[PDB]
């Protein structure tokens, strides 16, 4: 889905991500989460899984990494807000991190 | 360790790998295992973790992949047999696959 | 395309791949090429680019790697032969191997 | 090397990195450069090569990526400044970005 999340969609989809540790940013319609792995080997393997999914979906994260930490911000730059693509990528990221 | 595994070392280290599904090849002093993941995303993330470890250890697998399957053969080409490096890489691979 | 290459498509698409060093396997309707890099760092970086494309196009290689060598066989298992998807993937692989 | 670069080492090693486009950060004893690629496929392939080297040398970058852009900051957190390990990693990164 490429359109902005509606109010109903947000209520359906975002609370589960928040329970998983995602937060909504104050300055942007975007979601954010920092992941902490044991080490860089785990973190980068995880990033690779996310990168593969990003190319599958043609939807890419904004992310920062140092060693075992990966900070991920998701939003859809083509419409300047959250879409179902961001939700789907977040849900995949949760699977990959597990 | 870069020297061939001694008989005692083999008895100490190989049975655990065999219990995990590794086998010894008939034609070469090498160990082998096929891993089966859900899909290529999982398989390639796993390969990436192994690749990182391979560069950390300077010790590389012989491996075949198609989609969700990864076949790995470990042996030390510099001395033409199994060494502790092969055991350590196999043990890491077991962690990464889990 | 999910159907086997026609005779016409083979005459149009394969010569360029052969010129680039791919061969048609004797026992399978598949194409094959080995790539050699300076080391594993380069070889695996290349494999990662191919892996990303494989997920983008939902079409996957058969491949073997040992250190700096990557042997790639392309064919479509869902129909048991060579399709336009295999040609497209080969063309990407050529770009990646040449660092384009 | 795990100790901060000496004055002499800085005069010998940094100019080449500056010539290659690295800057020394104002607020940290660290070097910084942004790399731009054609797309994410290329950018992430490059990141994978850097990741492999990071594990080889047990020394890791700080980096940010969005699509085709990769921003890299190098510094050694174990001592809180720039070391020979950072210079070595930068030199590898230059090779990787140039497809060498």
């Amino acid at each position: 889905d490429a359109q902005w999340l509606t109010a109903e969609e947000r209520d359906q989809l975002i609370p589960g991500l928040k329970a998983a540790g995602w937060s909504e940013l104050s300055e942007r319609d975007a979601i954010y989460k920092e992941f902490s792995f044991k080490n860089f080997n785990q973190a980068f393997g995880f990033m690779t899984r996310v990168a593969l999914q990003a190319e599958k979906m043609n939807h890419h994260p904004e992310w920062f990494n140092v060693y075992n930490k990966v900070q991920i911000t998701l939003t859809s730059h083509d419409c300047g807000g959250l879409t179902k693509r961001d939700v789907k990528l977040a849900q995949f990221i949760e699977k990959a991190a597990a």
